[PDB]
């Protein structure tokens, strides 16, 4: 069972956390149980990383110097882990069907950053085209946190996914990207970058 | 004095978190002490936020109903507080000048969003331009966070903040989009979109 180093753990929860608060921003937009109910296992990944992250310090930890780097690590995942929390408590509100009011939705909808919802035409040029090589973050400014496709969701999609007419992406950026992105997913735009 | 309503002041919570995490990452990152400041600064003007998000909620419930639905919006900004307090956390730890291990700098680098520092060369195109012209959040995928100019920060930079040879901005956004930005402002690329 090949060792995984301290980094890539590390990685792996500041990733997690950021697609965790995306998506419990997005379960409350779309009152979504489903999206809501992924960001509670994702929280347990999160506490499952941690654990190791904390194995693997303590046993890189031999002298008082590498003690104290090894703690500024640790002390930076309690504070992700706080925000996993925070991110756990927001999906249970929709867990729970409590009634929103109206300003949350609107509010998600109306920040410098928002979340869309995007609708993916047959004769989009995205169409047939893997996140890898559109590399939308990238080359739009949208952050493809998921894919519902039909009856099933894709969250926090590889690299490796790819695009289908049908699909319907949800992204986070600036509402000008998000429109611009739509013009491109209805093919009213047949160009990207 | 006129009357702020319960959603824009729910709004620059949201907006003013996520530039709190994004600075405090960038603290750690550029151990910088000024920029970790501005997070605590940041904090307080949350707990301010949030103290006249509770006097407008609480004055708008008159009935079950309308208390049932104000509770929903305290309990997000209740979230988004231990958001904020988890950032705070974060500067802190460079304000007492903590010697970082070296896996954090490289993990704000290498994860799939990262914090860049870009230079901005007289000759770049961008030289003279308003990040509402601009607009690099949905023209680059780049958001600026904050901008360093000579010896003074202007951090959450406006739409009317108009660039300058010698700026130095930091930005938030995938590492493809984050070099792509740099060779723009090398003025390498004489094009944006
Ligand atoms: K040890
Ligand atoms: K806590
Ligand atoms: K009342
Ligand atoms: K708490």
């Amino acid at each position: 069972y090949e060792p995984k180093s301290v980094k890539e753990i590390f990685i792996e929860m500041k990733d997690t956390v950021e697609l965790m608060v995306d998506l419990a921003y997005a379960s409350l937009l779309f009152g979504d149980k489903e999206i809501a109910e992924e960001v509670l296992e994702l929280e347990e990944r999160i506490d499952l990383l941690n654990y190791q992250l904390m194995m693997h310090s303590v046993l890189a930890a031999r002298n008082v110097k590498e003690a104290e780097q090894v703690i500024t690590i640790l002390q930076i995942a309690n504070a992700i882990e706080d925000i996993s929390n925070a991110a756990g408590d927001l999906a249970k509100m929709v867990l729970e069907g409590v009634e929103l009011h109206p300003v949350i939705k609107e509010t998600i909808l109306e920040g410098e950053e928002i979340i869309g919802k995007i609708q993916v035409y047959p004769e989009s040029v995205i169409v047939g085209k893997t996140l890898g090589e559109l590399d939308l973050a990238t080359n739009t400014g949208v952050w493809i946190i998921a894919v519902r496709r039909g009856k099933r969701w894709i969250f926090g999609p590889n690299e490796n996914f790819k695009i289908r007419a049908g699909d319907v992406l949800i992204g986070r950026g600036t509402r000008t990207s998000i429109d611009h992105l739509k013009e491109i997913a209805r093919g009213a735009i047949r160009v990207i970058g």
